[PDB]
């Protein structure tokens, strides 16, 4: 549909908020008040970027393209990340999404270990809106039945992948959680182990994840190590109603190469 560019318009505005870095527990260790301001110039074809922080100098840049490693949606959601990874470059990457006067932007960043290290949880809302901040996620906001469609993008480009998705997540009894996701014509089943705001999946080679709930509806699913030559993903998800969940995932291949950007939105059922 829409140009990349055109797709990043979808962002134009005035978004406050704050960027606050978190614990791969999920503990607040800094918050920073912040206003964005991303205006176009020339009919629209450059866009300046002005980005305020509490106690830090103004950052502004200015973009006549979007690339290398970024991709959006056409509703203005995007993730940011590496092309390539490689004996320097860590695993990370955001996860950016646009909802009606909100943003909720996550970044995930990896120590050279292949460890998660820390998160930055972006919160935004529109100059002039409300705050709008959704609750702490907890475990049981996400019991039950979910149903909805992805769809899958590609950085050369070729034409979007549609794909049905369920999510069913139960307590077993017992009292590790049950959750089996169906992607396309792909299903997962596997147990998991809940620790406080951390869920572990370790027993299945095809989901090795820890996932951290956090604030504002949010949570991170993230590798319990990156490995040479696995292939990897990052993923993020946000519970923007009770009833209403959007996930993003971007995939890498096993030589370390970005390939694809996915977001789910899915029901309750
Ligand atoms: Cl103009
Ligand atoms: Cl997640």
């Amino acid at each position: 549909m829409k140009s990349q560019w055109e797709c990043f318009l979808q962002n134009l505005g005035v978004w406050e908020g704050s960027f606050s870095n978190f614990s791969p527990e999920g503990t607040l260790l800094n918050d920073t008040s912040s206003r964005l301001c991303l205006e176009g110039l020339n009919n629209n074809q450059t866009v300046r970027l002005t980005l305020s922080r509490s106690g830090k100098d103004d950052v502004i840049r200015e973009f006549r393209s979007v690339g290398g490693g970024l991709l959006f949606f056409e509703n203005g959601s995007f993730s940011e990340g590496l092309i390539q990874l490689g004996p320097f470059s860590e695993f990370g990457g955001e996860l950016a999404f646009v909802h009606e006067n909100r943003r909720l932007r996550l970044v995930q960043l990896f120590d050279r270990n292949g460890h998660l290290n820390g998160l930055t949880l972006i919160r935004e809302h529109l100059a002039g809106t409300p705050v709008a901040e959704r609750p702490l996620l907890q475990i049981n906001d996400l019991l039950g039945e979910w149903r909805g469609q992805a769809v899958t993008i590609y950085r050369d480009l070729r034409p979007p992948d549609i794909y049905s998705t369920t999510l069913k997540i139960q307590l077993d009894d017992a009292g590790r959680l049950m959750q089996s996701t169906s992607f396309g014509e792909r299903t997962i089943t596997s147990t998991a182990t809940i620790k406080g705001s951390i869920v572990l999946f370790d027993q299945d080679p095809e989901k090795q994840v820890q996932v951290l709930l956090l604030p504002d509806g949010a949570s991170a699913t993230s590798p319990l190590k990156v490995q040479l030559r696995q292939p990897l993903f990052l993923e993020a998800g946000w519970l923007i109603q009770s009833d209403l969940r959007q996930r993003m995932i971007r995939s890498y291949n096993d030589k370390g190469e970005w390939v694809s950007l996915t977001l789910v939105t899915e029901e309750r059922v």
